[PDB]
Parts: structure tokens; C-alpha cells; sequence
């Protein structure tokens, strides 16, 4: 509360690390469904359906221009596009079945570095 602080957990390391996440989810080799933004003309139902579009390449130029304000806005939006690929990809499909590998790898690289 006022003039009443927790200590100072050190964050000055985090947009480097979120930066170092985010290429190693960019690399990895299911990745493709993800990497731009789904094209809204040619994917009927998309934009209906999806209130809130995201993609590595947006979070990435999101992270680059100072739109995160902490770590946490910044797992938002990669969760963000893991829930997209479930709500419209079946599970026994190629693009869901990387949605699950995705997820799973993201969740560990955060635990490991932040957690």
C-alpha cells in the first residue's frame, strides 16, 4: 500500500529473455501455422469467429516497439494463440496437434526461465 513495498523482484532482464523465448518458439519446426497472421480473406469463418487474432510475427513486432508492458501481457498473447488454434482447429489435425506441441514446449521455456 502506499509507502508499503514488497521487494524488488530484478525485471530488467525480461524483454531480452521474452525476446530469446519467442525466437526459439520461431524455430522450432511447428511453427508454421503461426508464424503470420491468418490471411481473414481466404479462411472463411476466421475473422467472425476469432475476436482477437495473434501470431508470432505480431507478437514479435509488438515486443520490438515497447507494446508489452510486462512479462506477463507478453505470455497473453502466445497463450492467445495457442487458445485461437483450439477454438478453430480440431485436436486430430495437423494445425491442432501443433497448437498442443507448442503450447507444451512455450509453458516449459517459461517455467524454466521465469519461475
Amino acid at each position: 500500500s502506499m509507502s508499503v513495498k514488497k521487494p524488488k523482484r530484478d525485471d530488467s532482464k525480461d524483454l531480452a529473455l521474452c525476446s530469446m523465448i519467442l525466437t526459439e518458439m520461431e524455430t522450432h519446426e511447428d511453427a508454421w501455422p503461426f508464424l503470420l497472421p491468418v490471411n481473414l480473406k481466404l479462411v472463411p469463418g476466421y475473422k467472425k469467429v476469432i475476436k482477437k487474432p495473434m501470431d508470432f510475427s505480431t507478437i514479435r513486432e509488438k515486443l520490438s516497439s515497447g507494446q508489452y508492458p510486462n512479462l506477463e501481457t507478453f505470455a497473453l498473447d502466445v497463450r492467445l494463440v495457442f487458445d485461437n488454434c483450439e477454438t478453430f482447429n480440431e485436436d486430430d489435425s495437423d494445425i491442432g496437434r501443433a497448437g498442443h506441441n507448442m503450447r507444451k514446449y512455450f509453458e516449459k521455456k517459461w517455467t524454466d526461465t521465469f519461475k
